[PDB]
């Protein structure tokens, strides 16, 4: 249906209870949309209508491709 800007999403490997309001917590096996990756160590995603930093190591990156149309293969070795 609708369409717009698409970002990234990291899957939580374990439960992380944010200590500071700035820290973004999450439950084990939780999906969080990455908004601004402060750095290769500290990332900022979105969850429960919240936005805070968190250790990427605690979570895992996800690069999937759905509803793929614009891109496709055709003339392959013939």
């Amino acid at each position: 249906g609708s369409s717009g800007s698409s970002g990234r999403r990291a899957k939580a490997l374990l439960d992380f209870e944010r200590h500071d309001d700035d820290e973004l917590g999450f439950r084990k096996n939780d999906i969080i949309t990455i908004i601004s990756q402060k750095d290769e160590h500290c990332w900022v995603g979105e969850l429960n209508g919240l936005r805070g930093w968190f250790p990427a190591k605690f979570v895992e990156v996800l690069d999937e491709r759905s509803k793929e149309y614009s891109i496709a293969s055709g003339p392959s070795s013939g």
